[PDB]
Formats: C-alpha cells, structure tokens, sequence
C-alpha cells in the first residue's frame, strides 16, 4: 500500500489548497463503497497532489468536503452515510473527465 501506488489506482481526489488532500477509490466488483486510500496533510497533502497530476487522477478542491473526510474517515476506511451523496458527485465527474 505504498503512497504512489495507491494515488494512481485513485479515482478522484478531493482537497483543500495545500492543506489536506483525501484519496478516493471506488471500483465496482471491488469496493462495496468508496473508499479512503489516501489522506494527508501539509506536506503530505503536497506530495499525494503532486503525484496526482503526475498520473492523471482528477484533482477537485472542495474545502468543507475535505475537511469533513479528514476528520471523521480515517485511510483504509470506507466513506460512512453522510458522505454518500457528495462523494458521488465526485465520482460522476472523474468518469466525466
Ligand atoms: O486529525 C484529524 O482531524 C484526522 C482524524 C483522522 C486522522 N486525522
């Protein structure tokens, strides 16, 4: 589960400037929900936006969005009820792009 191996397997990350960046990955036959790879902040955030770009994974600033998943979903755990709807939104525009 090493960090440039999970971001470029991502489906979409979602961020606040610099601060926090949070890595979403949902497949379906694979995730029963999306899924938080990924979370960082400050230089971290840093790196895992960086390495976003490099492999091309939609990169979308939602400040409440992210501060919300920072707090409360931990990496290696699936998004809770709350999340649902928003990080769907997510998702649609990533398969957009
Ligand atoms: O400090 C925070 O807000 C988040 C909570 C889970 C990991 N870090």
């Amino acid at each position: 589960g090493s960090l440039a191996n999970n971001i470029k397997k991502s489906t979409v990350i979602v961020k606040n400037a610099t601060h926090i960046a949070i890595c979403l990955y949902y497949k379906l036959g694979e995730t029963p929900l999306p899924l938080v790879i990924e979370t960082g902040k400050d230089a971290k955030a840093l790196q895992i936006i960086k390495l976003a770009e490099l492999y091309d994974i939609p990169v979308i600033e939602d400040i409440p969005l992210a501060r919300s998943l920072y707090k409360n979903i931990h990496k290696g755990q699936y998004i809770t009820e709350d999340f649902f709807e928003p990080v769907a939104q997510l998702i649609r525009i990533a398969i957009d792009l």
